[PDB]
C-alpha cells in the first residue's frame, strides 16, 4: 500500500493515505531516534493537524525511556515568514529550551513550501546541521518543494537568494492533507505538476490535459458530510503526483547541486521568479511560474527552437486548470491592484537569477513538450528576452 | 619550497613565505576561474595588505578577457563581527553589486578566525553555496581556524551556535603575515598549537616546551629596520605550524562532520567556550582555551584518567608562553573588570556545547600528553564537572 521512492541512493520518500495519523510518529521514534523532536508549522495548519499528532506521538514515546520530548513552534503563514527574521526567531527559541535543543534534534517541517524551505534552512545551519523530515501538506510541496533538499529564505531583493542544499531524512507524502487545501492553493500546485510533465513526458502532459475537467470539478465541488473530496479520482490524483515526484527524484539524484541537469526543474522560473519578486505576496509561486512558462515557451519559439503549436498547447493546458497565462490576466490585475512589472524591473530581477553564469542569463528552452533543447539552461541574449516581455 | 598538505582527498593547503605577494592572485585566476572575486577583510588588516594585492591582481587579470572584477569589503575587527547582522550586511552588499555577485563568485577570506568563520559561513549559504579560499593572517588561523571547513557566527547565548561545514577551495598559509601580528594575538594562537600537540604527540609537546624561550624572545624583541622579526627561528616556527596543520588535516579527513574523532580538536573547549561566552570580547579565544585545558586536564585527573604530573606539565607549558592558567590570573581580572564566571553560569553555558548528546555533557579526556582516553569526547556527570570549577 505504501509507495516508496528512492532519491540520492536512499529510500526516503514514503507516499500513501493516512501516514500522518498512524505512521509518522512511530517511524520517527524508530528510524530517527532522538531525545528532542521539534515541530514547525504555521497557524492555519497547526490548529488542524498538530493535535492528533501530539497524541500519536505520546503514545509511541511512552514505550521509550527516557521519553523523547516534542516541542512545537507555530509561525505566520505565507511568503512573509521566509525571511531572515523568522529564521533567527526559530533558532533563538530552539536554543532557549531547557535543556537547549542540541545536535540530536530532529526537526519536522509540517506544511507547504514556505514552512519546508524555512525549516530546512534552519535545520541546515543549527549547530552546523541537524536532521529534519518533510511532511508536505500542499499539492505544490508534495510534488515539488519537499523533494530535493533545496532550502532558502528571501530578501527584499528577490526569491531564494540565501539558503542551502540540505537533504531531509524522510519525506512523508500523505495525500489526506489535500482534503482541506483551499482551491486556489491546489490550482497553484498544478503549475509545478504541468511544468514537470512538460520537461519529461508528452504522455504525462497529455494525461494532465485529459483529466483537467475531472480534477477541477472534484476540487470545486461541495462535499457532503461523510464523503471525501477526491472520492472517485484518488487513483488519478495519486498517479499524477507520483509521476511528478519520481521525475524530480531522478533529476535530483543526477545533479544534486545543479551543475547542469537540475536547471531543467527551473523551467518557467527565470521569468517566473523575476515576476514573483514584484508581485509577491499577492500572487502565489505557481501562478507566477504559470506566466513564466508561457513567456519562456514564447522565447523558445522566438529563437526558432519550439513550435508555435506547442506554445498554444501549453497555454491551453494552463488555462484549463485555472492558472493565469499573462500579466494581463484579470485576476492578476485586481489582486495586485497598484502593481506593475515593467520590462526594466523584470530584466533587473533576472540579473539575480541563480542559474546565470556571470552576466549571462540562462533560461531553460523546450524544443517540444517533453523534450528540453539541452540538458541544462541555455545562454540567451538580453535583447531576445526583452522582445518577449514587451 | 612550497609545502603542500592534502585534506579530504584534495591538495588544498599551500604553505610558504611570500604567497600573498607573488602567488595567490595568479593561482586564483587559473585554479578558481571566475568573473567575480570578493575579498573580505577587516579594517586593521585591509589597510596593510589589500593594496599590494589589488596590484598583483590587476596585473594577472589583465591577461584575461573579459577581465574579472575584484570587490573589497572591510569589516570591524573582533568577535563582535561574528554576528547575524554582519553576515546579512555582507550578503546584501554582494547582492547589490552591478551586476550582482552570482554563483561563480569566489570569496576570499583575508584575516584570522573571525573573518574566516564569518566569510566561510556567508559563502556556504550565498545562493546556496559558492567557492571560497582562506588566507589566514593570524597564528591561530594558520594552525587551526582556516583548516577544516567549520564556519559559524555567535549569538548572545554563546559561541558558534549557527554555522555550516563548508570546505574552502584553497588555503594559503603565508608565514609573512606574522611579521605584523601583535604579541598578544601571537601568544593567543599558541594555545591551539599546544592543544594540538597534547592530543597527538608527546614529542611535539616536548618541542614546544623546549622552544618557548627562543620563540617568546623573538616575538617580544624590538626589530631593527631591515631585519625580520623571526630572523633566526623561521625553521623552528615553520615546523611547529606545519605540525599543527598536518595533524588537524588528518583528523578532519577522518571525521569531517564530527561523528567521533573530530571531538578531539575540541579538547579544552567544553570549559573554554563556556568561559568565552561570558568573558568575550575582553578575553580572546586561545586565552579561554588555555584555562579550559587546565580545567579539563584536572577533570581527567579527578576521574583517575590522567596523572597529576601530566596536569602540572600542561600548566607550566602554558605559563611558559604567557597564557593564563586560571580565572584568578591577574590579567583576566583587570581586563574583565566587573565580570565573574559563577559555577552555575558556566554549567549553563556548557548545556549549549555542540558535542553534548541530549542532556549528557561530553568532554575530551586525556590519559597522557599525546594520548586521548578515547577517540571521541566522553560522557561526564554534572557533579564531576562542578567539583573542578568550584
Ligand atoms: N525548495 C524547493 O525546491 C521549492 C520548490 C518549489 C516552490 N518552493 C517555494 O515554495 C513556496 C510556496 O509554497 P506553498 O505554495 O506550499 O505555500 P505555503 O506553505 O505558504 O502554503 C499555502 C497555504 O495553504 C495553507 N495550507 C497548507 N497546507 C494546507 C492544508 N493541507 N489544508 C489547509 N490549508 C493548508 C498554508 O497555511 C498557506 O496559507 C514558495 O516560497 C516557493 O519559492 C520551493
Ligand atoms: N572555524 C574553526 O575551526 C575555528 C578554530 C579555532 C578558533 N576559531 C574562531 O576564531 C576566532 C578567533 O580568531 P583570531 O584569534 O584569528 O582573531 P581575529 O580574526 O579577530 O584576529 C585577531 C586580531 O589581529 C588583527 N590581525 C589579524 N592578522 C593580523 C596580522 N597579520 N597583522 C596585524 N594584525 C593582524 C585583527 O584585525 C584582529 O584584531 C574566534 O571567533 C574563534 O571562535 C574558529
Ligand atoms: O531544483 C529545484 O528543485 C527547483 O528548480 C527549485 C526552484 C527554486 P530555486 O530557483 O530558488 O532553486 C523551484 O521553484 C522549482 O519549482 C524547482
Ligand atoms: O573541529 C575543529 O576544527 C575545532 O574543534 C572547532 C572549534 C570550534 P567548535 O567547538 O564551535 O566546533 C575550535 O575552537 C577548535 O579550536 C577546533
Ligand atoms: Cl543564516
Ligand atoms: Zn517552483
Ligand atoms: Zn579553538
Amino acid at each position: 500500500n505504501p509507495t516508496k521512492i528512492s532519491i540520492l541512493g536512499r529510500e526516503s520518500i514514503i507516499a500513501d493515505f493516512g501516514l500522518w495519523r498512524n505512521y509518522v510518529a512511530k517511524d520517527l521514534i524508530s528510524d530517527c531516534s532522538s531525545t528532542t523532536y521539534v515541530l514547525v508549522t504555521d497557524t492555519n495548519i497547526g490548529s488542524i493537524y498538530t493535535p492528533s499528532f501530539e497524541e500519536a506521538f505520546r503514545k509511541r514515546a511512552a514505550e521509550i525511556t527516557p521519553s523523547p520530548r516534542l516541542l512545537i513552534y507555530n509561525r505566520p503563514p505565507g511568503e512573509v515568514s521566509k525571511s531572515r527574521q523568522t529564521k533567527a526567531d526559530i533558532e533563538d527559541w530552539m536554543l532557549s529550551q531547557n535543556p537547549p535543543c542540541g545536535r540530536d534534534t530532529v526537526v519536522i517541517a509540517l506544511g507547504g513550501g514556505v514552512i519546508g524551505d524555512l525549516t530546512g534552512f534552519v535545520a541546515s545551519t543549527y549547530m552546523r546541521g541537524v536532521r529534519y523530515v518533510q511532511v508536505p501538506t500542499t499539492l505544490l510541496a508534495m510534488v515539488d518543494s519537499s523533494i530535493g533538499g533545496k532550502t532558502a529564505i528571501d530578501t527584499p531583493l528577490g526569491k531564494n537568494l540565501i539558503g542551502a542544499i540540505w537533504q531531509p531524512t524522510k519525506i512523508y507524502i500523505d495525500l489526506e492533507f489535500l482534503e482541506t487545501l483551499p482551491v486556489r492553493e491546489f490550482i497553484n500546485g498544478m503549475a509545478e505538476v504541468i511544468k514537470t510533465a512538460a520537461i519529461s513526458s508528452e504522455e504525462e502532459f497529455t494525461a494532465l490535459e485529459e483529466n483537467a475537467e475531472t480534477i477541477l470539478k472534484a476540487v470545486r465541488r461541495e462535499v457532503t458530510p461523510g464523503e471525501h473530496r477526491f472520492e472517485g479520482t484518488e487513483e488519478i490524483l495519486k498517479a499524477r503526483i507520483l509521476a511528478s515526484a519520481r521525475h524530480k527524484a531522478y533529476v535530483v539524484s543526477a545533479d544534486e547541486r545543479e551543475g547542469g541537469l537540475r536547471n531543467l526543474l527551473n523551467w518557467g522560473h527565470s521569468i517566473g521568479h523575476a515576476i514573483e519578486a514584484i508581485l509577491t505576496p499577492q500572487i502565489l509561486h505557481g501562478e507566477c511560474v504559470a506566466i513564466g512558462m508561457v513567456k519562456e515557451a514564447e522565447l523558445a519559439r522566438h529563437l526558432g527552437i519550439l513550435k508555435g503549436v506547442a506554445v498554444s498547447r501549453i497555454v491551453k493546458c494552463l488555462a484549463a486548470y485555472g492558472l493565469p497565462t499573462s500579466l494581463k490576466d484579470a485576476r492578476i490585475r485586481k489582486l495586485t491592484a497598484g502593481k506593475h512589472c515593467s520590462v526594466d524591473q523584470l530584466m533587473f530581477n533576472m540579473a539575480l537569477d541563480k542559474k546565470n553564469d556571470g552576466p549571462k542569463k540562462k533560461i531553460v528552452l523546450l524544443s517540444a513538450i517533453g523534450t528540453p533543447y539541452e540538458t541544462r539552461a541555455s545562454v540567451v541574449a538580453n535583447e531576445d528576452i526583452r522582445v518577449v516581455l514587451a
